């Protein structure tokens, strides 16, 4: 039930000049991934996975976000949560997906650039479709980072990284969690949507500074919820709440993560059919157990390297993709 999607990124400039063979081909059509696993063009050994979609080098980010996001996000709209996970390690561009980037100088406008990813693109369509139709609304977005299993909030204007959140569970809804002093930002309208970003982006560079390999040991959770009431041409006043997820985490290579461990060992309990799942071993599987065989609609998106170098871990993500696929939720 949970959707596995692969994406293969190009080569980069150091690799074309070194040129560079790919040991990964894609065949979208057959939704199908291959690995060279024992060398040479003329003769090899491979290794075949079949996933829902794969996407190879060639895949901009508007094929992704039109054939992944945009049904998600319609179910979101509609009243649903709906959760996105990046997978892989750390250079596959689980970033790039997920947040994508700015062209180089100053070509484009953010709600323009080619580049953007998941995060840009969904919030600036939110309100180019809730616009449209007459539905009041109203859009709330939080960004909560784990490092070392503390917890940190990247929106925040007035405090700094220094400041860890504090978790408990929610004496409300059973399997759920409360986040002390988590901020949740309105975004009033597109117009606004940039700088958010912006503050983010920024804030998580002092996040670096203070913590180590920052960028590839954290995971992130940017938050959109979305409180619509939405009249139909008769007067029906239809009150709905959607809340998407998306997950950039940390990268899979292979100190000790323990949100990174337990989200292994939770999908392994899941596919197994094992009793207990280890949710509240780490903070990530807490804060998002409803994603994982649980009523939320998830997506997970293994990002991986065409690169003979990066053999191992591009098998060792598409085998834990591919486990991923028997997990059921809903
Ligand atoms: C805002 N920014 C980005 O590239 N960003 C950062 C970013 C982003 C930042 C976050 F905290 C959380 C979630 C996010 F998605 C995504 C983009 C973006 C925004 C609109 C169009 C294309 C890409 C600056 C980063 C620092 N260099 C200049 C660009
Ligand atoms: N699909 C892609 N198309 C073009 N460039 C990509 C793609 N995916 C990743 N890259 C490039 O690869 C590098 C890895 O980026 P990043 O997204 O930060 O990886 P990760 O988050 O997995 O550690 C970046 O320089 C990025 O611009
Ligand atoms: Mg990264």
């Amino acid at each position: 039930n949970i959707q596995v999607v692969v994406r293969c990124r190009p080569f980069n400039l150091a690799e074309r000049k070194a040129s560079a063979h790919s040991i990964v081909e894609c065949d979208p059509v057959r939704k199908e991934v291959s690995v060279r696993t024992g060398g040479l063009a003329d003769k090899s050994s491979r290794k075949t996975y079949t996933f829902d979609m794969v996407f190879g080098a060639s895949t901009k980010q508007i094929d992704v976000y039109r054939s992944v996001v945009c049904p998600i996000l319609d179910e979101v709209i509609m009243g649903y949560n709906c959760t996105i996970f990046a997978y892989g390690q750390t250079g596959t561009g689980k970033t790039f997906t997920m947040e994508g980037e700015r062209s180089p100088n100053e070509e484009y406008t953010w709600e323009e650039d080619p580049l953007a990813g998941i995060i840009p693109r969904t919030l600036h369509q939110i309100f180019e479709k809730l616009t449209d139709n007459g539905t009041e609304f109203s859009v709330k977005v939080s960004l909560l980072e784990i490092y070392n299993e503390e917890l940190f909030d990247l929106l925040n204007p007035s405090s700094d990284v220094s400041e860890r959140l504090q978790m408990f569970d929610d004496p409300r809804n059973k399997r759920g969690v409360i986040i002390k002093g988590l901020e949740e930002i309105t975004v009033h309208n597109k117009d606004e949507v940039y700088q958010i970003l912006e503050k983010g982006a920024a804030k998580r560079t002092t996040a670096a500074t203070l913590m180590n390999a920052y960028s590839s040991r954290s995971h992130s959770v940017f938050s959109v919820t979305i409180h619509m009431k939405e009249t139909t041409i008769d007067g029906e006043e239809l009150v709905k709440i959607g809340k998407l997820n998306l997950v950039d985490l940390a990268g899979s290579e292979n100190n000790i993560n323990q949100s990174l461990l337990t989200l292994g060992r939770v999908i392994t309990a899941l596919v197994e059919r094992t009793p207990h799942v280890p949710y509240r071993e780490s903070k990530l599987t807490r804060i998002l157990q409803d994603s994982l065989g649980g009523r939320t609609r998830t997506s997970i998106i293994a990002t991986i390297s065409p690169a003979s170098l990066n053999l191992e871990e591009t098998l060792s993500t598409l085998e834990y993709a591919h486990r991923a696929k028997n997990i059921l939720n809903k």
